[PDB]
């Protein structure tokens, strides 16, 4: 049956370890695949875990955009290895969700001014679309968002410091049926982590350009969509400057670069994913504005530890566990986060919201390199 | 269809080999796992190793209560490999059991003055418990026991060398509805091995504190419990005096520290499960105590070998064959002992109770360290 | 269900990449086979990938027609180990196909004069058939062609570099139910690359006696062939001379010798997939030719790059997902390409036809030897 | 469905290579097992191969009757490794077969003079039977036959140099239903090969203590047995000597020692396997003797040969192909052949009995040592 996605987010006061995969710490010996930007996405019978691999082993002389690069994926918390991966497609950039019935893989592969994103369906190419700028297309590096039988993506053309161009995708059966470039002027959207709620996608991304905040995109069906920055003054990106009074137009300071990030709205809240420090991509923190989504104060209430900031974060992405999977009234919003090692490596982490009792700690990687 | 667990415990006059991994023998050229604390529970349709992970292989250099700990699954004598096991929970502390539609996972993980248990119902979050006395929340590192759609399992709060605090608790689908605190002083109980029998759970654990016996505990549906300690003059612990006459309370006699041990009842007798050494953990044995449950002589009837006393042993704990995996009339009891090697890790052999003909042996773990 | 078959090529205009398995790069480390002449077939649940090894792994002291070539197969995209492939058959000449019920797999093993070719259906031997001209019985080594639960195949017995017989074979369940002998004077096939199309079997083959352009036959159902050569002035053979006017006799410059290839028929077009190189196996494009299948001219209109020219091609064949497995209406057009390195083994990459927008690129092995 | 068993063997004239392992060449780097007395028996799904392992893999330096001796089954023509085989039972001497619904898995542990057999159905322990003459209980190291859901198997207790005890067994769901002792003075019976023919079970032995012909007992569903010898002048066993006049009784020539073997019942006439070597393990052959089972000359009509007398053989045995499997009106006979290596290891090859056309050459181990 396919995902309603009509159901909101239930409101969550904590955030609970679901996996860990030890992937560098095991790959010091085993054969395990060296991997970079994971993302979880789960079918309504299990969570898989998704990455691209270089086609190259941990201590191996085989280990950005290259043709040798793959989508694969694991079971949840199993380490990413060559005799238990799923192959999924040929991507350098990819995103993949499960409406349901089959699973939806999203693959972009060819030269930087040609890419073209090839879009599977239960492992069978059913459309692809071309670069329209040729200037590197790209999409989520996260799961994209499935309601009512159609999943949803946003991907990117166009330049990686200044302005670019930004469409919205229905996909339905992994054919895309309906196309809306964003009118997003003086606004810049990399990597978003998009969520359903309530019959509507809501996507949180990174700025590249000039923006230390992170903007949001949200749209329906029919992709009438709305834009914006997050008001908080808790800055999600990094690099940022410190805490402040926050804005949503694009802040510029420190708005340079940035990484993969998310935030869950809850009305005129947010929960904001970010690493501990303001200048690199260490450690990690939830925290929970109650009026963040809006206001401009740099307030909060829940701050809870995630890696320490001794320790190596980067991407970060969000995952939802809809009710066909859990048989609960409501949309579990749930997280990972890339502990990126060096070869160049990561591994990741998992993490769901409950309303039950939480604790702060710090799963870092922890592989002697 | 949920496990009814309302037969009893058909009795058994000896103990047949179920299941030997030989993991380190295995690991010393193959991609083992370090593995401590497994433990064996079965499903309607399969049986399944579990086991707590370091995150690191046998002979490599990433190889006790560290954030690298997992909780990982393999099919019943398997090795536990990276290629073939299961992720389960992220745990330092754990235990797993099936209610006869989905598997329960709880783990522990956290700092020892915040450890949260967290509950796993076919592998999504479902519940949470802090610790509550903030000193190192632990659970069985066993099965949980399962009774008509509901699982019960005992966790620990305090030290380990004095009074602590045990709390039972009533887990259906993942969900905790009922807890009650045990009212025991001057008791020890850690690491319980809980089996249903007659709709009514017993848990035989151990005494860390002041105890060479083991104390039980057991419980109806309701969690009305009564306590003792098994009044044997065989003594169940590790370290141990010398068999001599028993008591129904603590013997404090080498009481001070312990191994996780298992006895199962049966009326007034008890078949009980211990090491051969009375100061180390070298071999096993499995003796049957016709009045050993609530007699205090030093008589028994039945022993088996089962580990060489010039053979490492270690934890040891019980879990059952029910009805619905057999096709009998009675719930069939079995039990896992670790052979601790040393890296420090352990393999795992298996026994099941039989009416048939049986001989003592020794299966040690083999490997040449 | 068996496949009905009867549906035609929906025509396309690109090539998308589907998989890639980067075999020697992760052989390079981990435990791969060394394969050799690979191929892809798809049941109406999944594509897998076919291939022939010489019991030996990448990097082992280990690594033609040998006794301990077998036949093996593993998910597409996956990498050929021994801890994922499945055992098909012991063979150093094969082919495979599923009828939409079972896998049909034809292994021949054997003295070269003594070669037998073994039918095995669901891993059942059904039939055999030894040869009849006692000089190396061989078969396509890309997938049999099924049409109404009847699936088809060419074998060649003879010489290699002059006159032989090619025999049509009717395969139902595994039995051989019709043979016909082919008259074909003056005519070599080779490791034909056979697909359905409207209810009839259409087969390019290799001439390795005399030929630089690609022989075909095609036949119905009841085995009535009719044969020829494709009759562009593209011509499909390595080694090959220089694009000029083509013909559909034998072109005998630089016909000695030969590789496997495919070519799709369409109407009077054909989609020619060749290597870049005139010389050796190195590179490899597509070519649609509006009027190749008939006409002599050298003009055609479309020309995609699939491996650059710098970089190691091989054998290539096609393959075909039917409706049962797309959902379409027609029969989509695939093909595979083997990437030949050196021990000697080779990696595959996979294209499907697709009516949408698509690029040219190079997806080399891209392992440093 | 349980496997009715009351077909015939319908005739054939020749074998067809079935599988073909490799272990040892693959084990050379890979991870593989060290395994001796391997097996294939069938469900109604798959074949599998089954084998002991002493723990210990190929390379390693931990490569008889041990405690760490266990059995394991992969799919037929996989590799034994730790990270594909399924766990069976601790067994230095096993058996197994499939009764349409499950497997029942015969394992033989403990010490020479207190040996068990452990019966396991679904890989549950249902009976077991302790050793009744103390001297090395032991069982067929092939798969039992089944007829009605009913499994049949022969042990041997007492010594392997003079007369013993054997005893037949009916077995119904992993249950001894009945046992009956061969009153056999004068003969010898080891690792009886066992097949169904006509509701009916035949058995082909090892005649270790004077008998250089193969003997025989068959008997049916009510364990009314008859008992005798191959009187075929092509003496079966290894060491033997030269083809001569045979004998209806054991053949004292050379009868000391021997080898597992098989043979098939054809009316008067018999399948015989054996090595090439008359005085060791080399070498193999299938030999049809129109008369061999109840005439005394050394006239056969079908030589087939299957291993070349310059490479190493082992033990062989026979299993079947059920109609339920192969949807045949018949059962089909068919045989492996272990190769052994050397540590000291075997791979395996397996034949099937086939109507159609054949051919003979070698299928050896291959591995360079
Ligand atoms: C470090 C500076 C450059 C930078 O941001 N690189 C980004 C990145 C990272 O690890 O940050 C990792 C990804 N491999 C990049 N994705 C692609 C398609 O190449 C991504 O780049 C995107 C998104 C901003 C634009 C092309
Ligand atoms: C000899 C070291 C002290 C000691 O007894 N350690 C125990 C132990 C062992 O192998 O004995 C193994 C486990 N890893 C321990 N479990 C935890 C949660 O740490 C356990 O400790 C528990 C139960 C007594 C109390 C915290
Ligand atoms: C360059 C060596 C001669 C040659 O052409 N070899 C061919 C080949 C190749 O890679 O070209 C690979 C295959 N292993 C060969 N197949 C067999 C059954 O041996 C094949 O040979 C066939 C088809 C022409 C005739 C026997
Ligand atoms: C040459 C050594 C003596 C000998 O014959 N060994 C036999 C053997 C072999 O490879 O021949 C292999 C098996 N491992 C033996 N099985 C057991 C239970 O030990 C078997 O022995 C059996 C059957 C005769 C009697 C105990
Ligand atoms: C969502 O849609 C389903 C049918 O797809 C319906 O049964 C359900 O009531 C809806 N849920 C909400 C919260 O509106
Ligand atoms: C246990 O309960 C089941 C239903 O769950 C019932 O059919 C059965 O009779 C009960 N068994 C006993 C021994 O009371
Ligand atoms: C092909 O045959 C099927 C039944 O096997 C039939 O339903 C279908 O219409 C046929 N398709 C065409 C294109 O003729
Ligand atoms: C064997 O028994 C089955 C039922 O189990 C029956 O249908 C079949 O006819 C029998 N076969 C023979 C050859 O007697
Ligand atoms: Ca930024
Ligand atoms: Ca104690
Ligand atoms: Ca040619
Ligand atoms: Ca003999």
């Amino acid at each position: 049956v396919k995902l309603a996605g009509n159901s909101s987010l239930c409101p969550v006061s904590g955030w609970a370890p679901l996996s860990k995969d030890n992937s560098v710490r095991i790959g010091s010996k085993g054969d395990v695949f060296v991997i970079r930007e994971p993302f979880i996405s789960c079918s309504p019978l299990e969570c898989r875990t998704f990455f691209l691999t270089q086609g190259a082993l941990l201590n191996d002389k085989h280990s950005d955009r290259s043709p040798y690069r793959t989508l694969m994926s694991v079971p949840i918390g199993s380490v990413p290895s060559p005799y238990n991966a799923r192959f999924e497609s040929i991507a350098w950039s990819a995103s993949a969700c499960h409406d349901g019935i089959n699973w939806l893989t999203i693959g972009i592969t060819g030269p930087d001014n040609g890419a073209v994103a090839i879009l599977k369906y239960n492992g069978i190419i059913t459309d692809t679309i071309k670069s329209w700028r040729n200037n590197i297309l790209r999409t989520q590096e996260s799961e994209c968002a499935c309601v009512n039988g159609s999943c949803f993506t946003v991907m990117t053309d166009g330049p990686s410091n200044g302005q670019a161009s930004y469409k919205i995708f229905r996909i339905e059966k992994g054919k895309i049926v309906k196309s809306v470039e964003m009118n997003a002027p003086n606004y810049h959207y990399e990597e978003c982590s998009c969520y359903p709620d309530s019959s509507e996608i809501t996507c949180v991304c990174r700025d590249n350009w000039h923006g230390s905040n992170r903007p949001w995109v949200s749209f329906n069906q029919n992709l009438e969509y709305q834009i914006g920055y997050i008001c908080s003054g808790i800055f999600g990106d990094n690099p940022r400057p410190n805490d402040k009074t926050g804005s949503c137009g694009p802040v510029s300071s420190n708005g340079a670069n940035g990484v993969k990030g998310f935030s869950f709205k809850y009305g005129n809240g947010v929960w904001i994913g970010r690493t501990k420090s303001i200048s690199s991509r260490n450690g990690f923190e939830m925290i929970w504005d109650p009026n963040g989504w809006t206001g401009t104060d740099n307030n909060f209430s829940i701050k809870q530890d995630i890696v320490g900031i001794n320790e190596w974060s980067g991407y970060s992405g969000s995952f939802v566990m809809h009710p066909e999977l859990t048989g609960l009234d409501c949309i579990v919003p749930c997280f990972w986060v890339e502990l990126i090692r060096g070869w160049t490596s990561g591994s990741s982490i998992s993490f769901c919201g409950v309303n039950s009792d939480t604790v702060g700690w710090s799963w870092p990687d922890g592989a002697e390199l």
